[PDB]
């Protein structure tokens, strides 16, 4: 029950991005962004604190941090002391630092600092409202293999429709992506059926956004790309995967409807 | 994988009342009301549709629904091809209503119906906000023996620190309970030290605002008692137990902070 900065796991990046056949030099930057809706711990006088913390891991460290060890490890705030809020940040920062390999921001933000913030919604055009049969939903990446074949455009193009089965516990984990591009028009109905194709498939949040980001480089060829996707919680927690060939983080974290 | 509405399984309301030593007539009236954030399922050409599904049940029905059927129902739409919305809303109300044994309503709605939504906070004064030490994290009713000394006054009090343990799981459940009523002041230590003794105690939501509203009522005497929680989602699914001695629903279902 006492604050254990022993709970964390750490998780190479290496091996998923071994399997991508993705090099020692990268072809995107950017970050993964968690936002902890139950980070709970007592003051000096053994009253309870609550706050939501959003925390960004650059997407170059060595390591992500295994989901229910993070989930562990802010179980055992629960019911140890400490004297101040700042305390906090300090240890949330040093720990995911040292899990990740680099340095982890964390902000630690009181429940009325949320009063009154709008639901946000994705950037672009939805694609979700296409009047096509689906056909797959066994994954494919070649369902993007001449999907780009037009003018040179700049597009924002995001869906609500992204699903995947977690490797470990096989229930589905949902989200939304919001894919930004220069480059040939990519094919709308090419790109959602890739999108549609994750659903019954088993797959890993980082591991996903990667793999879109990839394939799409590879097939469709963008000058730049940015891949953004922001999935809803489980057991407190979210992730919010973004890489992208030129911007390092998005503007803000605003949550979307079912986040 | 397709739909089931054999999947529900309903829990009498009858033994946790049982066990609050609560009659054949009831003490209060109001409703449990539930976010289903995660609701998914394939339009009739087998693309996935997603949508929030907001689900009012009378607390004078029979049963409640059990949280992990309610859980694997809404799985069983996932790859279930319907031909329009309405259809998916008809099948919602009619298993839930004929699980619960009394009509339930059911919105369904589109994610962008959420574009802007402001997150709210309770109605009320904050009484978190106490430099006291603290004693308990088991649990003791008669934290309010002597609680209602005062004046006869009419308030609001909210505190975002109620938390318990699933009797399942025995993992946090996370809260936040608005507690509106017209009687003698009730002391805010007592109340808020009160709250607090649900940490390490076993508890279920439903169950937990009744226990709060008859341990008030038995205690403190109020001419009149509201009590309103809103809990965290476990599994895609929240639960929003409102019980009154007058109200029979809150005015709207707006999300707080943490859900
Ligand atoms: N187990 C995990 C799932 C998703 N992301 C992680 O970092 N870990
Ligand atoms: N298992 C459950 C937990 C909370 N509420 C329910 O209705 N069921
Ligand atoms: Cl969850």
């Amino acid at each position: 029950n006492q604050y254990d900065p022993s709970l964390l796991q750490p998780v190479p990046r290496s091996l998923n991005r071994n399997d991508l056949h993705l090099s020692a030099t990268l072809p995107f930057q950017g970050c993964d962004i968690w936002t902890l809706y139950e980070l709970s711990w007592l003051n000096q006088k053994g009253l309870p604190q609550v706050a939501i913390g959003e925390v960004s891991i650059p997407a170059t460290s060595a390591n992500l941090i295994e989901s229910k060890s993070f989930k562990l490890y802010l179980n055992s705030y629960n019911q140890t002391r400490f004297a101040s809020w700042d305390e906090v940040q300090t240890r949330l920062v040093h720990d995911l630092s040292a899990c990740a390999g680099e340095t982890v921001t964390v902000n630690v933000k009181s429940l009325n600092e949320y009063t009154a913030e709008p639901i946000v919604t994705m950037q672009g055009e939805c694609i979700d409202d296409q009047d096509i049969e689906i056909a797959n939903y066994e994954f494919d990446d070649a369902l993007l293999q001449g999907a780009a074949q037009g003018e040179e455009v700049s597009e924002v193009l995001h869906s609500h429709l992204l699903k995947s089965n977690c490797l470990i516990t096989n229930q589905p984990d949902w989200g939304s992506v919001e894919i930004a591009y220069h480059g040939a028009k990519m094919n709308r109905e090419a790109l959602l059926r890739y999108l549609v194709s994750f659903r019954e498939h088993n797959e890993f949040h980082e591991q996903c956004v990667e793999r879109i980001f990839t394939d799409i480089m590879r097939y469709c060829q963008p000058q730049s790309l940015t891949v953004y996707a922001r999935y809803t919680r489980r057991g407190g927690l979210d992730i919010n995967p973004f890489r992208s060939s030129h911007q390092s983080a998005p503007n803000h974290n605003q949550r979307m409807a079912r986040q």
